[PDB]
């Protein structure tokens, strides 16, 4: 009877759930975190550069930001090796131990023309100079001080390989200018200096690159890292950092077999659900129409596709066409080959959380909860619509807080990062140290206010409006009875 | 019919909200914090004077506070410049890079004077000196030490062109005595030193200020410093600052046009509705009468009336009477011209916070909600009036724990911050650490009830007497079905 | 009518009340916090003693304890002035500034006596010595090291003038030994290497104390130092301290006369209702009988009298009998003469506490709040007697607790702080970091369930039972009508 | 009547109460934490050893590694004695005063085979080597290096005398090498320095084990330490530390008697119900069936028994076959003869736990309590097979959170330790801060949602399905009435 067509498709799903819970801990091994903190906390944390206690985390001037790059980065790659005999002239270091150094770091930097911006008319004698925000309109593409080699000539984004980049405040594309580094310390060292000397950190200078990548020889795994150090046009600076860690050879020659073998299994699955799913939504055009449920599951696939080819499409004759392209003393392009990575990453992932709740109506027959499912299906219809109501009081503090607090504490900063400290509120954790140090009769104010009402309205609505539904339909359920 | 008038005064409404959100990012721009953040962590956190750790924050005895002095603000805003050359003899110098320096640091004082208080007959003989709590008629007007130039000559409030001041403890007005700084490093250095040699902190010293300014050349924004030291009567120290930015010529040539010429239609817009909505306050006198939601209707007009004069009619002026006023070797008055800027600013906010809850019953007409929200407006009736019941039991504990601890920890200290710790620990944050070292039999009985009771009673009166209500109009609105 | 009776035992309260929120902001002022967090950081946080960071708080080794008197609080207490001239002979010197030295230090101690436990059997041979921890009957009276002065001749507890101490672990009395200090720098020196050189805390020391006190000139104001340093009898250490505040002579010439005058109204005024209301306890047995209300009507005056005598009673001729008592060089018992006060100040507050909820069912006669006042008195019959269900699975993860981390976490440590600690989780603060560290698959599981059931338990009793009550009480008082 | 029965049966439980609490106390007694935060803080978190800061905990190279060992724990057991004097050359020292080191040291560790993994085939040029993942086929027992005395010599887990290991990331068994400490300062010193110009670190090392043990005079207490440092595959390093205090010889000649011949009681006591209780479980087979007060009333004799055995017949004849085995210069086993008493603490305590849910039926025959028992009793029959769908809602995150942040935060980590991170946050504690740097689009929508659902669903399902059912049953017990 539906029986066999119960667990045949099934059967599919709930063999098919346990082919992801492979990927993730075939495709990504549960150690890979310690690879990272390892590979973060050298460069990161710990300058003994000086007894100077300030490391890349906490930074403010420039001449340190020098002081970082000749001071410990310099020494953080170039540096002996394990014997320090057997003379290595062609590799001649990786860093330490068990990670391959390979290519060479890239530093990509922007700036912004003399006098973009006009100083009012009074003070025009006081002070004769003028460097406003960054943007594409205000970039500056004309060349600069003592032209010579690479970073002293700008270069179109497209001109490189790269592609531009996210950060915190100001989006960035392409270069101004740009230096590969030297694979000797030495010369590396040789530069910076003679790079310094030049003094092309002058002003006016926002973005600024620093980009290497490395392999790692036991896991195969291969990383990939960006310095970005952002300026403010106030004067300040931001640091910042990223790290991705990469696979990029598919094949392993010990579990891979088993996972890429499941993986063309994997896409040819869905490849059975992509046809056999659209069938009933050419022939039923309304039958599967105003369906949560139903509306939900054409997501799984939605996503799942979008991964699919990016991967293979994408990326795979990516990873074949560096072979001696990444291997060369020259350094690869790779960043933008694994933008996708990321990309790829977390949408992988998405799509395996629905997964889950895919299975939350199916196997589920047994008691009276496969009825009081619908209890907590009936509730939605008032509250998915209202919540609205709060919300709207809900941006509310969040914007009556930017206007207030925004010039001084940082945590609120930006309007989209305030908006989750008043969550963060409300279950609960505190800058309100420094809160009264802020404004004395606001902080308190607000606060006060704040927790008071909406820790004491999200009580009201949810609760009650969840308490009765309830009592009716399980009431409701026993009305049937 | 309806939809005419009902949409017109939304339409005004409905555009008027957008006016004001660009006033936000347009008055103020986003990147503003990272302006303070650097200015603010350069005079603050770092000391390097010597291996010393202690920064302005951390701060005990007077002779560091000179060591700050001239160890940290005198190599703060003294020191070289982008080039190191090209002789700048007119403007000497800023700090560094993107911020302009000007004016002069002026440092100003408080003292008590002598035998303000009389010790107790019994000590008489043991010691001889008194100096009781700063207060008006307790403080000093006598001339002081050897009487030369400024600091060593006593000033009215009114002869000065300042104003008084919050501050933490107590609060301070004009001057006892000041000191402008000089623009150059040395002579300020030489002073300093002379200035110790004569040693105006002695005792009885309550207040010390130090205030300069700064102007930022890139984005035009223009902030003023105030360092406040406090000296309590029992011989401590209370470090604590101030930084305001603000901008102060209303005239940027590229947005501002679109700027003010929208400020103009604001003060415009609201005139409108000025007269517009006395119309009904003078002919129908009860119509409007008992409505919250309409006895919140006047308030927003309340306040930006307030915003609206103060400032042009009191700031407006201000700007223009600084232009060479302000840029000359002397240092203005600035201070004040900008403490309304701060009453404005907040004032500026709680208005356009009002502004959204005005759009909360418009434009809901849609579900059962709007019905629905006459379920959360019929509560308060038994609750808004309920919850002194609660805040009495609520300031029981507060006065409790003033008494108890507020002589050893700090947290509680006065009643006007100790009232919030027992928010922030419903909440939750922790200073239980050391409520023990405090009290042993207390810490624990206070803390223990009270997160009983307290965090048990809240539990009690809202959530219950929220449910009922809803539950019974929801139910009468479902017998009116 | 009732009005007169109901307002003149009203007006008695209603004016009582304000008399002793002025005893709050009188007795003690608000700044007194700031005196402390001064006197405390002095003398606790700050070795600068050599690079050294580890301040009286972090403390391990017998020396470092050396290190620190000679150290420290020898560089604390004795140390120049602010002239450096003018000759002190009589009073040599106090710390600095605004605060009086008064006495001179008193270093006090216990000991335990020799081979107090017995080895096994076994290992008799393999290590010839014991010591056991700290009792009355372990307690060790026999004389000590070179006899000579006082701290190496054995004293009672009532030879001296001390009474006993409660402290951490052990509570300890009396003293085994002590040594006043000198009221110079050079002696105090001269005599701690001296001190070492005999070295008196071999072994089986205990208790350690140092007491001096000191004097405020300006606001008065009178407070005692007790640093003990407990020795566990494994080895270790245990810092602790105890700072208390006071103000000794009663009299301050300005606001103490309508303070003191107020006073004796004070005892005046409860003495009316001392005996104005046990006429209805003689009169009416039963009337007053099983009421809540009534039965915390006399806890009030229970307490008031006992802060009533004991105040002037025990203390007042206290303050008398020093006078030249306190003030000669040699050093006053001050101590036990405070011990009342920290009795006294708590019950002093706990009383003030009580006065509030006394008016909770007086001058609420307004709404249906009087009525829906007995709602929430309905309650508790049903909670107030069932709190132990919970409570009791509440004690049982606490004994659980003990018993499985208490080795090792300290936050446990003893039974009576670790049942704390499952209270500062639920409303959250974590120690959680270090959890898993103690014991892997316990923590995890202990707490896992913990935060489930204890979280989701009190959801379960509380709220309903608070719920329904309500509802039908609510709708009680709507079946009267 | 039952009267007698009811006590009878209660009177030993009644009693029986009390006997184990004697134990808690009476087994281990409270202080024992503060030896291990004593011992604890001696060799971790206190590095001299030159200004660097860097403790046990916080540690990443190799080289540090070794300037550990013989920079502290050479230190640390190595040195001097109170006197300084009279000659000690059969026990040459301990560490300080009040505990004794026994035995000596063992450095144990392991390795994995050259070659162990295949460099894909691509590199194989471009370097020579390869070291994977420990495991067991993986595991290396070659020998190695120069091949002179025990840790240039493998040996079996069987040949040691040592089981296997938990560790955080890779269990771990038996030894590769090893290495014996010398008793005396100078040979520990000595070898170190021989010891690592061998270099027995190169590459590979995975395990790394230090282990010493000691013993406390003055209480008896008897304590082991074992230090393991991993080595990650990918260059890191993880430390991680543990110890474990134990009481060895069971009697102590003051309180044991009272305790040893309770604990023959205790043992006889069980016994009793061990039989008198199975004579209900054979004659009644359904009576007891389907009780879960009853179900759970076998489980406490389960345990219990399996304590029984371990402690005497496991453990007993160990501390027997410990005299001379155990005194000698030559280092015994002792760390397996602990093993189980960890294993034994815990399941003795959690014993304890349910003892008293035991009560939990018996002595509330009160108020309707007892039958409100039943009301809690009702809801779980909903809840209990319910938990599953919050619970599966529940673990998605859980997996979502993984597959996202898993290679950047550390907190999440494993799945094993990232599922309580999402209980964490419930109750509230935040990594919050470097969230959003992990991924910005991300990390807010992740938490954004979870906080929202997650804690405004456990509000839906638990507390209305929470109050109906009392509702119901209370009026339930209403509708008999
Ligand atoms: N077999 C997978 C574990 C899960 C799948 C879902 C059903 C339960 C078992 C697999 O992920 C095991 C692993 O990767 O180690
Ligand atoms: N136009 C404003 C954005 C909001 C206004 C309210 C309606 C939705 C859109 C403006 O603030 C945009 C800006 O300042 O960038
Ligand atoms: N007059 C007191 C303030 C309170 C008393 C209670 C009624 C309201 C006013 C007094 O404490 C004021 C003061 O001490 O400053
Ligand atoms: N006699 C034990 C105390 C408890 C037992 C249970 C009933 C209440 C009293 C014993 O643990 C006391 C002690 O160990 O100090
Ligand atoms: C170009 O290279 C030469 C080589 O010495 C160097 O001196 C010069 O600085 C470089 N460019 C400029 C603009 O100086
Ligand atoms: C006044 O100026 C002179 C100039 O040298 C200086 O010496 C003196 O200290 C100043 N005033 C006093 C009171 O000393
Ligand atoms: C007693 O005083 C003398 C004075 O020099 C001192 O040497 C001695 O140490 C003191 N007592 C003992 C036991 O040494
Ligand atoms: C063996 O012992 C000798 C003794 O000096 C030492 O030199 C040698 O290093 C040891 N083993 C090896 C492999 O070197
Ligand atoms: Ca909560
Ligand atoms: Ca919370
Ligand atoms: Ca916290
Ligand atoms: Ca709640
Ligand atoms: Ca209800």
């Amino acid at each position: 009877k539906y029986l066999k067509s119960v667990l045949r498709e099934l059967v599919t799903y709930l063999l098919f759930l346990i082919v992801l819970c492979i990927l993730t801990y075939g495709m990504m091994s549960s150690n890979v975190y310690y690879y990272t903190r390892m590979m973060s906390q050298l460069f990161l944390d710990t300058p003994v550069s000086k007894t100077e206690k300030t490391n890349f985390k906490t930074l403010s001037s420039m001449e340190d930001f020098w002081k970082f790059t000749e001071g410990s980065l310099l020494d953080g790659l170039y540096w002996k090796m394990q014997p320090s005999n057997q003379t290595e002239a062609d590799n001649r270091s990786f860093i330490f131990y068990e990670n391959l150094l390979l290519g060479v770091p890239r530093i990509r930097q922007l700036r912004v023309r003399n006098g973009s911006c006009s100083i009012p008319q009074d003070l025009r004698d006081e002070i004769k100079e003028c460097y406003d925000v960054y943007s594409v309109s205000s970039e500056d593409r004309a060349p600069f001080g003592p032209r010579n080699g690479t970073a002293w000539i700008y270069t179109s984004e497209k001109d490189l390989n790269g592609s531009s980049h996210w950060g915190i405040i100001a989006t960035y594309s392409g270069a101004g200018y740009y230096l590969d580094l030297s694979r000797t310390r030495e010369e590396t060292a040789a530069q910076v200096a003679s790079l310094k000397k030049n003094v092309w950190l002058d002003r006016g200078t926002r973005a600024t690159f620093i980009d290497f990548s490395v392999y790692n020889a036991n896991i195969n795994l291969f990383c990939v890292v960006r310095l970005l150090v952002e300026f403010p046009a106030t004067g300040g600076v931001i640091p910042s950092w990223q790290f991705q860690p990469l696979k990029l050879i598919r094949y392993v020659t010990t579990f891979d077999f088993f996972l890429a073998a499941c993986e063309i299994i994997f896409c040819f699955f869905i490849f059975y659900y992509v046809v056999e799913e659209i069938l009933e939504i050419r022939i039923h055009k309304l039958h599967y129409f105003r369906s949560f449920w139903n509306c939900l599951d054409v997501v799984i696939v939605v996503l799942s596709v979008v991964a699919i080819g990016i991967n293979i499409y994408r990326t795979s004759n990516v990873e074949v066409l560096l072979q001696f392209l990444e291997d060369q003393n020259t350094f690869p392009n790779f960043e933008h080959l694994a933008y996708w990575q990321i990309q790829f990453n977390n949408i992988a992932a998405v799509t395996v959380f629905f997964v889950w709740i895919k299975l939350f109506k199916f196997i589920n027959f047994n008691r009276t909860m496969s009825q009081l499912s619908t209890t907590m299906s009936r509730c939605a219809k008032d509250l998915f619509g209202f919540a609205i109501m709060f919300f709207i009081i809900f941006l509310a503090y969040a914007q009556l807080a930017y206007l207030v607090f925004g010039t001084q504490v940082d945590d609120f900063s930006t309007f989209q990062e305030c908006i989750f400290t008043q969550f963060r509120i409300i279950l609960g954790d505190i800058n309100f140290a420094e809160i009264e140090e802020a404004n004395r009769v606001l902080g308190p104010i607000y606060f006060t206010t704040f927790v008071f009402f909406m820790f004491f309205i999200l009580l009201n609505m949810f609760l009650a409006i969840i308490n009765d539904t309830y009592s009716e339909v399980k009431s409701d359920l026993a009305q049937q009875k």
